[PDB]
């Protein structure tokens, strides 16, 4: 049969009352011809792309039609804690919450997803994610590919696994609390290996790793390059040509790729060196989507310069914050043992060369920052507003992958896991790799966050977050 076409999320803008309506609800999707219960925003699975403009405010009305509590976080948006939608931003089942977003950051592709305390991994795995497209005056002048769903297309890549009855098979248990929830089925905007028909010339892909725990590495099947034009928080100063593009959980990159008549090619993900993630079929390059060239000229440009990136400031005298990530050694060893027993040696491919003892030994609080599993009631510190700070995040002590995310900012990486950042990772980021080593970022918070609606900082391997690897912090 033919491949399904790549689903395109609707691009949503405000009404005359300056409102955007988002309904959270459960419905059915089909995977491989079997129905599954799934959750979506304004539909059964995934969500729309909310379009925002710098310097304009919009109001979002969020209707929770699930039968359990949820929250809605705008990953990558710099907004006050009161509207950030972290764990404290509860929307009761059957209820509504509205937030007004005063957008004040450069053009970028951001995204949104639940942040329910202890349950973020299940609620994302069940289907909830959407996109945010921020525009500003500067980016339109570049004349990039801009026809949504034609030569400018979002690519949300996620894995799932399913039980024999067809349902999503999600579990937060000792194994997934150590290495993450991952599956054997790759979805691209919710579809299995779709095709996208693109005009001749440049195709812009807005890539999101929406997996709970799987890192990805994008490339093309015939080795044509990808031109990175933007990271999590916006445009790079100029395009950066790459042959492959690692993307951690929750990160975005925008790339341009050439489309030539008569030569279809796949976007693929290459096997990664992360525990558990190279089990067949991910032990080999795995197609993400087929690009099918159409003999109609695409009008978008790849300019030589994209934007201006300010220099790093002097570092001397800046507040230095230490964030030590850690995993309980027993539950790390028990979860890795369960992974090895299940899949064998292949669960470490590509890597470098039973009784109840009480709540002190519960894996639900086994992962920690600065010795503490996340405590919703006690922000760990008060960060300055309007001031640059150097945050130092260490994963020394274990060898798991921690894509560390900080709410309320777009930062600059100074060191990524012990090395200067790659050029396409040197601009605006909201995630930094931490794996067995130390990273340092330069952050500044432009908005307030009080104790009652604190900002979060956490590993974005969702099963780590949900079992304690998160802290709250206030600003102002
Ligand atoms: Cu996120
Ligand atoms: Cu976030
Ligand atoms: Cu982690
Ligand atoms: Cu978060």
């Amino acid at each position: 049969a033919e491949r399904p076409t790549l689903p395109i999320p609707d691009l949503l803008t405000t009404d005359a009352r300056n409102r955007i309506q988002l309904t959270i609800g459960a419905g059915q999707s089909t995977f491989g011809g079997k129905t599954a219960t799934t959750w979506g925003y304004n539909g059964n699975l995934l969500g729309p792309a909310v379009k925002l403009q710098r310097g304009k405010a919009v109001t979002v009305d969020i209707y929770n039609q699930l039968t359990e509590e949820t929250t809605l976080h705008w990953h990558g948006l710099e907004v006050p804690g009161e509207v950030d939608g972290g764990p404290q931003g509860i929307i009761p089942p059957g209820g509504k919450r509205s937030v007004t977003l005063n957008v004040d950051q450069p053009a970028a592709t951001c995204w949104f997803h639940p942040h329910q305390h202890g349950k973020t991994g299940r609620q994302v795995a069940m289907g909830l994610a959407g996109l945010v497209v921020i525009e500003d005056d500067e980016i339109l002048k570049l004349m990039l590919p801009k026809q949504w769903g034609i030569d400018d297309v979002p690519v949300i890549v996620q894995d799932k696994k399913f039980s024999a009855d067809g349902q999503i098979d999600y579990q937060l248990d000792v194994m997934t609390a150590a290495v993450g929830w991952f599956g054997d089925t790759l979805l691209t905007n919710g579809a299995i290996y779709p095709q996208h028909a693109a005009p001749r010339g440049w195709l812009r892909l807005r890539l999101l790793n929406g997996c709970n725990a799987r890192s990805l590495n994008f490339a093309t099947s015939d080795n044509r390059p990808l031109y990175v034009i933007a990271s999590d928080g916006g445009l790079l100063p100029e395009p950066v040509k790459v042959s492959e593009l690692p993307v951690l959980m929750g990160e975005r990159f925008e790339v341009l790729v050439e489309v030539n008549d008569n030569k279809p090619f796949d976007l693929v993900t290459l096997p990664v060196s992360q525990m558990g993630m190279a089990i067949a079929p991910f032990d080999k390059p795995h197609p993400v989507m087929r690009i099918q060239p159409i003999a109609i000229s695409a009008s978008g440009a790849l300019p030589d310069t994209l934007s201006s990136l300010p220099a790093l400031p002097s570092l001397e005298g800046l507040t230095v914050r230490k964030l030590q990530l850690s995993m309980d050694p027993m539950l790390d060893m028990m979860g890795m043992q369960m992974l090895m027993e299940k899949y064998g040696d292949q669960a470490m491919a590509g890597m470098d060369h039973h009784m109840n003892h009480g709540g002190k030994f519960d894996f639900h609080h086994a992962n920690k920052i600065n010795g503490q599993a996340f405590d919703m009631n006690k922000p760990m510190f008060a960060a300055a507003k309007g001031q640059y700070e150097r945050w130092v995040i260490s994963g020394v002590g274990d060898m798991m992958l921690h894509p560390f995310h900080i709410h309320g900012t777009q930062f600059r990486i100074l060191s990524e896991n012990g090395k200067p950042p790659a050029a396409h990772r040197a601009g605006w980021k909201d995630t930094v790799k931490v794996e067995g080593n130390v990273s340092e970022v330069l952050v500044k918070f432009n908005h307030d966050a009080p104790k009652e609606h604190a900002y979060m900082a956490h590993c974005h391997l969702l099963e780590h977050e949900d079992t304690g690897m998160m802290l709250g912090f206030t600003v102002g």
